[PDB]
């Protein structure tokens, strides 16, 4: 029994967006979704934050898959990852939006750049840790590599978001088309680690 919130960077450097919705489809279709099973909410951030749907909006896997396919890329000049994570913690994981007392809490964060608000990450991550939110973080290195930008500081930032052990919770994904390849391992760990 898990409440899972997926936190999606919507910035326009991620391309094609079909790669992200394919990742969502493949990950979510392997779950048993319902008010007494797994619940999924999805938040998208860029420059601001939007709840695509709350944890208790949908009570079946079929419904979640239909909604996930329709999620549009929202774009954004800036990448406010700390705001996205903090909003997932303070808003998505609330009883008002369907969060359940006593279930396992998992956040999955998908991003392709360093965050403009990275000075907030230390506090935001510690607040998630205090609230028992297990964090899987996914760095997509595609746009950085395509722009010949160094990725080492980026990888370090996204690793810092992942729960320990870091190597089980952090995924380095070379490019958008490779995102779907992590689904089997990610799903296994979501339901195996605490
Ligand atoms: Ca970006
Ligand atoms: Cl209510």
């Amino acid at each position: 029994q898990l409440d899972i919130v997926i936190v999606l960077d919507g910035s326009n450097s991620i391309y094609p967006w079909d790669s992200v919705t394919a990742f969502l489809n493949d990950l979510l279709e392997r779950m048993d979704i319902g008010p007494k099973q797994t619940q999924v909410g999805i938040v998208q951030y860029g420059e601001n934050v939007t709840h695509e749907f709350n944890l208790n909006k949908y009570s079946s896997t079929e419904e979640v898959l239909v909604a996930a396919k329709k999620i549009v890329q929202r774009g954004g000049r800036q990448t406010m990852t700390a705001l996205g994570i903090d909003t997932a913690r303070k808003e998505a994981f609330t009883e008002a939006r369907g969060a359940r007392r006593g279930v396992k809490k998992v956040m999955v964060i998908v991003t392709d750049g360093e965050s403009h608000d990275n000075h907030r990450l230390k506090k935001v991550i510690q607040d998630c840790e205090d609230e028992n939110i297990q964090r899987f973080s996914i760095a997509i290195l595609g746009s950085y590599n395509r722009g010949n930008l160094s990725t080492e500081k980026f990888v370090e930032e996204i690793k810092s978001i992942a729960s320990e052990p870091t190597e089980k919770h952090f995924f380095n994904v070379s490019d958008e088309l490779a995102l779907v390849t992590i689904v089997k391992t990610l799903g296994e760990r979501i339901f195996a680690l605490e």
